[PDB]
């Protein structure tokens, strides 16, 4: 979702147009210099972009190169799918800030391109709050990574359907999902009510025969 | 040791020349394709490479790509210090890479396109898998330095305790923990914990500029 | 080396026991008189002593005064590290001190009073003189660290120049000076200066936390 | 003068009264703990105080111990002579600040006295403007040291009286002091006018026969 999204921009310098690859929350940015900006050139970056990390969706306000098929297509191989005021505000500014950064080392660099990357190195590296945006991406990603596997775990759990005794005497009530399994232990919710029960008490059914696995 | 360590190796390939990044624990790669090959040309990408991953050092099969001044020039901006069967594995990776490119080669007119795709495959390739990558590792590292710092802080402080029932006062000892009722510490071989009245812990000392 | 270095030595004297500070280049002393002698008691004054002069290390004739925990305790708050004919000169100083006290002894009922006076005499005693003291030395030191820092900064930076008329680019070289028209640098054995277009100087690199 | 002056105060803690020795410009402060405050005790500090550095004059708003002879007397052996709103404002505050500092490490120290010195160590040591007050004293002193010797040099120069030819033909005018001597070189001011002249042109007279030296 929002962790997946990255913001992409192109601005013109010395005629030559810069390639900008902002990360929406982490702010890690990858930018690249192409002798000429083209939808063609745009794609080459994207492949690497997906390669550094997965993006569900990427944003550009207008489509001059994105609309171009090679770009739309590239998005499909990645499966990245082309596209909050506060989030909105940061991007133009994000583009703006690097230039300011860029100017400082321009005298520092023979080649403007050589300079821009340096400009970017610092931006990821520069920082009492935060460890710098670049550091943030690794984390944001990390938390998500756990999440996804966990979600998957959750999904796995969701399928199975519970059988419960409750008191040893009572008539049965419709089956519920199982939150957790311990030996002699099960956790489920009949409707909204949560109860834990012993193994001999409850049998746990596999939800899917015929699964392709 | 391995974290923050990346390996780049010369690639011989049909047509244009490209070089591929390796982070050894992830095996992660961020290769780029260059029409012209010089360690220098290599540098521009490398400069891009460090930002995505701070890399402490790199070990090179060939001095010559390393020898070019500009290449060292990159090392310094980075503060990267060149790291003067595992290489065969990196090689194997390169090999794997080559194979991968081939599988998808038909799909793309341009070799470069293929290579990135190839990069993609190694990347996010299920297998506990390489694809998930070292991000978890980097995070653990991000977490790691602070702990190393806090412990280093605990290490920095010197705490002076008196064995209970002993007028003689015990030498400063590395403190394991601080508690308002009691703080835990080891002098060297023997570790003891005492109540606040029994011992005192200096606040700061000046060193390190 | 000598600046920031002070020597304290055990004093045997009539009545009460006092110990005297020495800064070797100044020969400056800030002795105090203690009814009870322990390295510990010594410490309270020492703690006072460091503030007036940061002292890096002290060399002691006797381990025992040094051995007491509290004494080491003082060393650490200071970050002072005990420094495990010149000693005879310090001794001579002590001797001189003793004599000095005697000259004025008659004037004062209390031995302590005399000693301070004695301290005063060594102090501000004309002779290029000790009395003017190391203050000039301390100042030069205060000035010194910043220069060592600025040079260290110049040392930190690496500058890359191309010999004029040479496509081959010269390895980074320690830069002696920066000029908008030209900057001065030495690679190692040979030192050359070039115009800004001929060479480039990286802005910063990251190291030292 | 003002470099010479130091500010001295006594405040009461735990009944016991602290001894405070502020430096007017440098702010370096020496303070000492006396089991009991007395004019007697006060003196002991002063001797050391003059000993660390010379003070022309020292300040206390009221005289309970200073008025005491032993204190006045002590001042004479040192030759220190007992006694600007901004300068005035800093002292009470100076006394106030250390206490705040003192409290922090009080838990740090078994003995309050042990603590106060530490409190002071920091105050001299703690610092983008300045190198910290303590560092300042060494400097302020240093500049003064040069000054005094220089003044002395000046005084030496002042005594001598100049004889000048000016043009080789002209009648002479009253003698002036000599600012500087170079071989074949002399600098003097006849009244307010400054002129430089050759040796053969001008003779330089020693100002004092009968000097005790
Ligand atoms: C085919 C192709 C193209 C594509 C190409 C390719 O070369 C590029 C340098 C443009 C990446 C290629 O090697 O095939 N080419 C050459 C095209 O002519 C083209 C035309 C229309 C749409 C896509 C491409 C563009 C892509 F970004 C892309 C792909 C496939 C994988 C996902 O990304
Ligand atoms: C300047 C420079 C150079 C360098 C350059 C630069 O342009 C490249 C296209 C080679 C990156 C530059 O913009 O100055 N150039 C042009 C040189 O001529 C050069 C010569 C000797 C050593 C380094 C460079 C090479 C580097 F690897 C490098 C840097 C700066 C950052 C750290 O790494
Ligand atoms: C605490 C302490 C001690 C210390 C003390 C202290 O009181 C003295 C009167 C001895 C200075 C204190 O106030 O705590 N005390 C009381 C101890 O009992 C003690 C025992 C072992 C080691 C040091 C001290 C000794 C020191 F040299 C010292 C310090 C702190 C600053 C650095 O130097
Ligand atoms: C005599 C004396 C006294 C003095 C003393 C002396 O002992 C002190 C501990 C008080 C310093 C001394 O050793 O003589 N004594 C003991 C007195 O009784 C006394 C009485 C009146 C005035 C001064 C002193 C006080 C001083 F601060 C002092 C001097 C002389 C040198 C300058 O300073």
């Amino acid at each position: 979702c929002s962790p997946g999204i990255w913001q992409l921009d192109c601005t013109h310098l010395e005629g030559k147009v810069i390639l900008v690859a902002v990360h929406v929350a982490s702010g890690y940015i990858e930018a690249e210099v192409i002798p000429a900006e083209t939808g063609q050139e745009t794609a080459y970056f994207l492949l690497k972009l997906a390669g550094r990390w997965p993006v569900k969706t990427v944003h550009t306000d207008n489509g001059s190169n994105f609309t171009s098929t090679t770009v739309k297509a590239a998005c499909w191989w990645a499966g990245i799918k082309q596209e909050n005021p506060q989030s909105q505000g940061v991007i133009e500014s994000m583009n703006k800030e690097l230039k300011k950064i860029i100017g400082q080392v321009r005298d520092q660099a023979e080649h403007l391109k050589t300079a821009v990357q340096m400009a970017v190195f610092i931006h990821n590296h520069k920082r009492i709050g935060g460890y710098s945006a670049g550091e943030r991406i690794v984390d944001i990603i990390a938390t998500d990574i756990q999440t996804k596997e966990l979600q998957k775990q959750i999904t796995k759990i969701q399928n199975f359907r519970v059988y419960y005794r409750d008191s040893r005497d009572p008539v049965w009530k419709g089956p519920a999902k199982l939150l957790w399994k311990g030996e002699g232990a099960v956790v489920i919710q009949d409707n909204s009510d949560i109860k834990v029960v012993p193994r001999r008490k409850a049998k746990i059914i596999r939800d899917y025969g015929k699964q392709m696995a």
